[PDB]
């Protein structure tokens, strides 16, 4: 089998993107945050606090004739940006693009933090790291690609992000269309439960490439990309007026500038990310200091190839025994 589904930027930044997924039976179509960096499929629901649902569209139980109660099973899960959420279990009939999980783990959110509920665009996550970091107790649950896996005409998903674009999740099968030249693949570590792999360099703009080993993780779920701080300053050194402001929480830039590429390596070959992925606007309504998409991981504890990254390429997530991660330019 295969599955194939387009995601959408939730806005004009393209703070995230939201692929419609189908659960229980009849349908309930929700638009979920997918997230190569957690690993709990959770839903705003019927159980969600009253309060805390501002938009949503929520995932009924009740009204699935195939939904059944994971009885005693619970979860709750913190992201990196301090957001959380917590709730029960269900099990149900999940589609993705045409693709089919049946037992699914769909985690009904009782509890989701401020910043869920003030992003009415975004009905839940789907996780698509590994299984391992799945937070339902006291039985751990699998996430929707591993339980698909076995049934796939390959073992991988893609991620092919758009820039201000709609773009494509696939399931199955690698799209030879979707990419230009070859894809080039690297080593993954699922130590921490991440597609986590080392990136073998950096350039900004049209420099010399710097040959040194960056570890990090590729992460759909993270908005900017997150590097070390010597990495990020030597960028933001190429920016008129760019400085690290500790109000703001990070770099910012004159609106009025040209922002440089920034290219990432991966084994010899080298992904291109166009200046303007890198501008994240005014930081507030009519200001002229720019967000920047490049950001220090100082203090994150690990360096996160976020959406910025991922965007510039076509990423193959191979979930073959020992799991790989390949990049290709598009």
């Amino acid at each position: 089998s295969t599955g194939s589904a387009t995601t959408t930027p939730i806005d004009s930044l393209d703070d995230a993107y939201i692929t419609p997924v189908q659960i229980g039976t009849p349908a309930q179509t929700l638009n979920l945050d997918f997230d190569t960096g957690s690993s709990d499929l959770w839903v705003f629901s019927s159980e969600t606090t009253a309060s805390e649902v501002d938009g949503q569209t929520i995932y009924t139980p009740s009204k699935s004739t195939t939904a059944k109660l994971l009885s005693g099973a619970t979860w709750s899960i913190s992201y990196g940006d301090g957001s959380s959420s917590s709730g029960d279990v269900y099990t149900d009939t999940v589609s993705v693009g045409g693709l089919t999980v049946t037992g699914q783990a769909v985690e009904s959110a009782k509890k989701v933090s401020s910043s869920f509920t003030e992003d009415s665009t975004i009905d839940g996550l789907l996780g698509l790291a590994f299984s391992t970091l799945n937070t339902v107790s006291p039985t751990q649950q699998k996430t929707f690609f591993d339980n698909a896996k076995a049934s796939l005409d390959s073992p991988v998903f893609t991620a092919d992000l758009g820039y201000h674009a709609p773009g494509t999740y696939n399931f199955g099968f690698i799209d030879t269309t979707a990419y230009t030249g070859s894809i080039t693949y690297t080593a993954v570590s699922t130590k921490q439960g991440f597609w986590e792999w080392t990136s073998t360099g950096y350039a900004v703009g049209s420099g010399t490439f710097k040959s040194t080993s960056i570890d990090g993780i590729a992460d759909t779920g993270t908005t900017l990309l997150y590097l070390p701080a010597t990495v990020v300053s030597a960028y933001w050194a190429q920016v008129s007026g760019a400085k690290s402001s500790s109000s703001v929480g990070g770099y910012v830039f004159p609106c009025s500038a040209t922002l440089p590429s920034f290219t990432f390596g991966v084994g010899s070959a080298r992904i291109v990310i166009p200046g303007d992925y890198i501008d994240f606007g005014p930081i507030s309504t009519g200001s002229s200091s720019c967000f920047g998409g490049i950001q220090s991981s100082a203090g994150i504890g690990i360096n996160i190839f976020g959406d910025v990254a991922l965007k510039a390429a076509f990423v193959v997530f191979n979930g073959a025994t020992t799991p790989t991660l390949g990049f290709a330019s598009k």
